[PDB]
């Protein structure tokens, strides 16, 4: 029920172009100077480097969080908005989770009623419901990093707030995201965040610790991978769309090793080129994790704009994207 | 719960690797992932050494860093034949520099392969990394593991190398660096494997201290009784290793390195517990990296490594831009 204040002291203590603002969950890019139109997100702790790795030069200009798995109240969020504001828009971006809705939306109309331009995109790329036919929200998952990394770039290379939510709008839709937990997260006093058997996975997965929406036999890494790829083909039809360019991340919940992120990354590469498409852009690591859960969620999003390739190599300050052409 | 075989080369990780990263190439068959990058310009340095440590030494490879890493089965350094055949590979007749951990299995295949390599001619010199404090502060007669300290070597020696340095000066730098870097780890639970076997027995309110890189059991066994005494055990050792009290020069590099399955969250706050600790202690940390350095499968634990900045360009070295996909930070 805290703000996780160490871990977000450690970070300004770690990072010189980052300060943390005591006692408030925000955590800053302290190189932005008002120049471009600033792009901020926040959410749970327990996800890390989401989002506090994507603050920097380039990606979010702030990024506010909250206690473990719970967002950052509006007054802190609020905060935030006002700080990065110069006038020229501010961008939110929300991953679409009820209780961060419930926040970000508070937050958002205060800002607006005080004269600031905020608008923002609601990141909802995990295809679970449709995957496994269940009638439930959209949740925005590791899928989300894209939008910070591409609004981000083409904030930084000067898109006004207007440009920005298009190109936001043109984005979001293109990203899905389906993910696998190996085993859940374990809480203190030998408690996990749900009851998983050893041979068991549990498919259709989000992000603080809940069970999957379908429990399967564990048959190996390959048939893990034919799994996401197949629910992944059903929502995308790739095979009768003329673009066959794609851009991939493939991300670790928490305690899947980096080895085995490989491995299944030279998996997933494989089963997409014999599926004859170009994977463009790959990123592979934790990049939104569920604390120490084991699992790998995967995410395409089709290459609609040879820009958008541009934008995801421009260079960042934000720690947990620094990569480049 | 998928782990790289204990019998071969881990081909699809690297494999995947190479496909990830367009500076990175895979050799196949061989272990070895290259900066396809490298120009032979420069001096060029290489490690490796089992699989399982990832990022180490893998995410180490880059302009800037090592010009190649050679990986072996899963905690079992490469065989001496691909060693050479990186070493012959990166060879321009300016020398070339081996970054080795004081393992007795890692010793002998790279001392096989530079001696093979110098008699066909190759100026290979090598410095060993030893930075593990465990024996000391435990009280053993074993070995001075190289542990997560050792990629300050890939840094600075790399930076040292990619801004012109000759081999001489390389090893030069290379014996003034490694004594000063000291390191010592705790392991929270042991590396599980398949079929519900674990690398060691550990109870769930005990903790392992003295930890290296395989998984072995450490060389202390503790209760737990919170991550601030855990700081304070490490700080403690590490003091009484270095002696700061009695140096004049207050200022040190600091990283902390998560040993596979520690979250960031709990890292960075470890970070900063340890952060205030040096801080009392009269000590200026004037660099500092967090994250999964240098692992164990999927142990959980943290390492600590200081080391002092004896020669101020050396915070220059660590601040150089590299193309080393785990370290890519700078200035």
């Amino acid at each position: 029920n805290e703000i996780p204040e160490e871990m977000l002291k450690g970070i300004d203590l770690t990072y010189p172009q980052l300060t943390y603002l005591p006692e408030t969950g925000i955590l800053y890019d302290n190189t932005y100077n008002e120049k471009t139109v600033p792009i901020i997100s926040g959410g749970g702790s327990g996800h890390e480097p989401a989002h506090v790795g994507y603050v920097g030069s380039g990606m979010l200009a702030a990024a506010v969080t909250g206690p473990l798995f719970i967002p950052p109240k509006s007054k802190n969020i609020l905060k935030a908005i006002r700080q990065v504001n110069s006038g020229k828009g501010v961008f939110v971006i929300i991953k679409n989770f009820e209780a961060d809705l419930k926040e970000f939306n508070e937050a958002i109309k205060e800002a607006r009623t005080e004269g600031i331009d905020v608008r923002y995109i609601v990141s909802h790329d995990d295809i679970s419901v449709n995957a496994y036919n269940f009638h439930k929200r959209h949740r925005g998952v590791a899928g989300t990093i894209l939008l910070h990394k591409i609004l981000g770039a083409f904030a930084k290379e000067g898109g006004s707030i207007d440009e920005i939510e298009q190109l936001a709008l043109s984005l979001s839709p293109e990203i899905y995201t389906l993910g696998v937990a190996l085993a859940p997260v374990h809480f203190p006093h030998q408690k996990t965040s749900f009851v998983l058997a050893e041979d068991e996975v549990s498919f259709g997965i989000g992000i603080h610790g809940e069970p999957g929406y379908r429990v399967e036999k564990f048959e190996g890494s390959e048939r893990i991978a034919i799994e996401l790829v197949n629910k992944l083909k059903a929502e995308i039809n790739w095979q009768k769309k003329a673009n066959k360019n794609y851009i991939l991340l493939v991300n670790g919940l928490g305690s899947t090793t980096l080895m085995e992120l490989y491995s299944f990354q030279y998996d997933v590469m494989r089963l997409l080129e014999l599926e004859g498409l170009s994977v463009k852009f790959c990123k592979v690591g934790n990049l939104m994790t569920s604390c120490d859960m084991s699992g790998i969620s995967l995410t395409l999003c089709s290459v609609k704009d040879p820009k958008w390739l541009d934008y995801l190599n421009v260079p960042t300050g934000a720690f947990a994207w620094l990569e480049h052409h």
